[PDB]
């Protein structure tokens, strides 16, 4: 911070006595089932060396948990999302830079425990018939433990570059029913992938064994609400002062199969059978300071 | 603070009624993958013995945990970052000195507990022929606990001088699967290093036996985000009011191999296998209290 | 706190409506490797009986954690940093006083808990032929626990007088590989001293096997960062208005060695084998507001 | 709080509109080594019916742990400071008084638990011979928990009166490597007092075996930082507008002695063995709102 | 909060524009030995449809923990407060309303936690006459546990009128040498009542045996600081504005005595043995805007 | 918040550049011994559409907690408070709407912990007569453990209309010295319920065997202080600007009786036994912006 250097707070900061344009634009993809949201803010600040965009991008990708096939009464699939991206593109040909963007990586954190004990016992038994016995004893012991948050969904900013940006919230791992928790990749002989499993024998069609939307994540039916920022520079002195900008809302999503063999139900996941993109173009006119689709 | 020496906070700290003039610098490098951002700030305070210039380096340096090399379905090799690095230096023939900078090195601490349990028992035993017999028993136990955070990346200020200021941020230790943690010198006689082992005994091609970089740290893959500030001052009577400042990128890759053996896999982790650098220069006129590249 | 005794927060402080003289002067010192930063404000508040100078010491006194000595394969030495200290002093003829200063030394605490746990069992014995057998029995235990935290380093100040003030941070114990903690004082008849072992037997060079500066505490080998503030006072009606203050910067450096004996590797520990020592004068001009070296 | 009440945040505090006259008076008592500073803060506030003084007691009084007798190799004795006090007392002609003050004596909590487990288990038991024995046994547990913090220094607010009032630091208990926590009236028959002996049978001269400072309070040898707050009252229709404080710091030193059993050896405490005292008369002239040595 | 229910922040409070009439009075009860201490607030704001008093009860009534008498060596008694009142009444002719008052009265909350746990286990044994035996068992318990804090005293609000508002802080517990908690019903047939034993049967005088004050809570010996707050509501329309209150503080005493019967001490307390009372009158002129006594 | 939706703080919020009328009033309702006060707050914004009157209900409802009949030595009964009501109510012929309510009712949550543990052991055994035995065997276990907090009382906002609203607050459960918790609705078929008890078999008269109102919850003796807030709104272009409000406190009382039967106390609770209530009518003048009795 400022104060760490002896200076004082929002000294370096960009924003004073400026007038800023603000705007926001809304679009529906209806067959994607995406609410775009991009809110926009112009930045002029004549003691800074370029013209700033500010974008957010905002709004709501649909999870779309649902059953989408059914073989009978012994085979059924299920479409969930395992993944939900935003990015920002800029043409390779134009000038202005990507600059500064939000969320960024965090770097994780676990605590370690070491336990080391000893101990000693003893003690002495009779019966009626005169029999004295004792006994001394000693144990030692050593444990290690280890504990760590593991989120539901992962954000992470892909490596970005001076011309595009992009987040990603990726399915991490889940708790079923009290159990687990299973990701992707879980497998046990028995049973398969136990992800969206309700029941593991119980007798019904296979339809009506995945687990209740209600019970698992929020965001695998009702769905992720990006809240992304970044900050595109612009020189002032260059000659074309208009920019072309793609936001791309993307959903990767996962096949989960439940089929019951002979006495008890069997998962399969298939990673990123789907994948549903909604790309939109904007233009930014950065003299009359305004954002249109 | 001021306030612990009666003093109205923020009394002492630099930038009252002054004009900041603040800019921005990007620069990607396409062959190492780095997006360099400097954020600048000129701050001629007239109460201030000094012309002051706040750098903040920012941006990202991508991971690139990726597999480079397969020879066969037995053996592959990974190539993963063990350390980030960012470095400000000024030539030896400039006037301009380093004053402060942040992030600085923390003292670590740890919890410590200590436990003395004593305890009596005593019980009678009965069958039914008669036979009765008693017990009396006397225990006691010593135990020591010892708990610390262990983050996934360090960031270490390197000892800096009035010309040149760095940071690394180095891998410490990651969780593999619930499992470890494992750093880069963990070795045992059968797996060797199992730090991105997907499976100890699985039958797949090697190249496929990788830890999946969104189940490790996101650091790996995508990058890191550096935000460091560090503060240059000049005097105002200097003859030359021109500086050169370098700034330098760099990432360090560890070389990870898997190899089958005859029953188990096997890794090996080889240090500071390959080091990409990306410096820039950059021009500082005091004057015209603005920086070029 | 003002508030506690019915009066408006900041009340009491001093700098209202005051115009305070900052300056910085900057030094680095090569063979010693110390990075000093003053970072001074003169405050001449007019409602305040005297004239105020904050001099804050910072910079960095770099660690120096490294191999020194070889004899052989077997024997090699480690100079590592196990206290860093900074000192101003004023000589005994002026009129300037030290008033005030921070940090200062706080009060430890520690948690403490007591159980004390009683219970009853019982159970009934069987077999085939049909003898029958019972126990009663009860237990009672009490415990104690003790829990505190332990930093890597203690940052005392130094009992002040109106003419010098001083801090040490100064080594306590620290974690060697999740074992320990150990201390300078450490020791087993096996081992010796195992501050900074990294194998206990293992058979390399000695000058390989120190424990890894980055496993380490960062202090030791980048070094330690000074945060500290000390306040002085002068009167208003002083004949001479001129001060001259010494700022000193101390390292001292402990011996370790380690040596192979027959089987295993024994460590010994030498305490402030070197002292390295930074004195600089500064002079303070009240009149002017200002401070030089 | 005056929210609790509807009352605006500050509405009731005193010195709105108000000059504040503070100033700072700084002594050192060489042969005591008590660095004493008396903060004062002179407030008129024309809405307030007195006329307000607020001194702050601040400095240090060193701890002055030392070893300072030597009996041969097999006695020595240790001096070590258990109190630290601060007083201040007005004369008894004088029409000013004591009004308000801080800290004050706080309220200490402690954390209960009370634990009820039962539990039932069973087992089957046989051999190659057929013999088939059988166990079915039921436990009961009631626990209790007392949870609570000791710090190793208590301030304690000694009963004031409208004439003077007065802060004690006195010594609670302390952690000696790990052990205890020990106090002043520790006491077993083996070893005695072990509060501060490094080894409990160690070979060595008895002014070796104390313990070390660095490992101790840091109270106990560089010593305590005094902060405490007192507010005096003046009416402003009296006819004498000057008064006298004396302001008194104190240190009250135990007896640590070590000798050597013919086995092993023991510790002896002596409570208040010596009393150090630095008392300080002030001139305070309401009129010109200043103090004066 | 106002802005629970979409208000700003502060919209509803009293004192807007507001001048308000601060003052202090204290006086010392020598003989009861309490230091008393009144702050008022005269607040006649002219959105509010009454004039506004706000009484602070503030200062000391020390514990006086002390040995009272001493029957030989076998017997003696201390004395200590168990209770510390503070009320203000209002004579029932006046017109003037108590209407606010701090602290209140909290709801109290613990925390339970309820554990289910079963396992299995199973083994086999062998010898050297290959005699080869197994077991099967399982097991299951239910486990409760109850966590609150106990502080040692607890703040009430007694049930207030119009007319009369009372606080009193009793002592709830004590913990005695990591002992107890005792309070003042503890009782066991061998030892009576623990509260302030020292030593269970040690052969000392009996005046000698009773808890050091240093030892127990800092509100027996040092005294408890009131920091009560209350409101009166005026009618500006009232023929008199003349008011007058009084204001009560208490302390409530306790009997402790120490016997030494034959083998052991034993403990016995009386409650309500004595009780100090210092009164005072205090004439509130609410057109002068003042308070006397 | 606003924030949260890209929107200042504080600018959807009712009162800015707003002269608020505020009042309170006060009542004592003697035989009922509740202590009323309606604090009141006339707000007419001119950019709000209706006239806004935030009433909130103080002071303090008795709890009463005393032993009302004693029928001899072996029979008493307690009268103690289960519930405090608060009710705000609009007559039917009014136009003025309740709007807005604090506190509302929360959500409760509870923390869950799954844990699994599997171990294998084994040992070997032998005596002097050249006997060898060996044991292996292993163990699994399965805990599930549940976490929340249980206050005494709990709050609840009865499900309000637009002209009614009411607080209720209600006993939940209690500890009774260290055992429970106990609460209406505790039986066991020795002691019936324990709620108030203060021995189980203890020989004295029934009136002497409650539970000491210290020990036991503020809430019960000293009362409860109610802190609710309404908001009130009216048309600006109503033709009658004068309402009429009814302001209800009330008291349900419990009956707990302790009764001998041959060895040990039984109690017994009786449900709303009693109920004190206390109406009040109140008239508010939007037009005068004014409230009264």
């Amino acid at each position: 911070a400022d104060s760490d250097i002896n200076i004082k707070t929002g000294t370096t900061d960009i924003g004073s006595n400026t007038t800023v344009k603000t705007g926001d634009l809304v679009t529906y993809d209806k067959e994607n089932g995406m609410h775009k949201k991009v809110f926009y803010s112009f930045i002029d600040d004549k003691n800074h060396n370029k013209k700033l965009l500010v974008i957010r991008t905002k709004g709501t990708i649909a999870g779309q948990y649902r059953v989408y096939s059914e073989e009978g009464a012994n085979k059924s699939g299920l479409a969930w999302p395992s993944a939900f991206k935003v990015q920002l593109q800029l043409p390779d040909n134009e000038v202005a830079q990507i600059s500064d963007y939000y969320p960024r990586n965090s770097i994780d954190t676990k605590e370690y425990m070491s336990t080391l004990t000893y101990g000693f016992n003893s003690n002495v038994t009779g019966d009626d018939t005169g029999k004295i016995g004792g006994l001394i004893g000693a144990n030692v012991s050593i444990g290690h433990t280890l504990r760590y948050v593991q989120p539901d969904f992962k954000t992470i900013l892909e490596s970005p570059t001076d011309k595009k940006v992009g987040w990603k919230v990726i399915f991490n791992n889940m708790v079923n029913q009290n159990w687990g928790p299973y990701d992707r990749d879980s497998w046990n002989p028995v049973y398969g992938n136990q992800l969206f499993m309700k029941t593991r024998n119980g007798s019904m069609k296979a339809a009506d064994n995945f687990l209740d939307p209600n019970k698992a994540s929020s965001l695998l039916s009702s769905g992720f609400s990006p809240d992304f920022a970044t900050v595109i520079t612009m020189d002032r002195k260059a000659s074309k002062q208009q920019t072309n900008i793609d936001v791309i809302y993307e959903r990767v999503r996962d096949d989960y199969q439940l089929h019951w063999t002979s006495t008890n139900w069997k998962g399969t996941n298939t990673k990123d059978k789907w994948t549903d993109r909604s790309s939109e173009r904007y233009k930014i006119d950065w003299e009359k300071e305004e954002m249109t689709n």
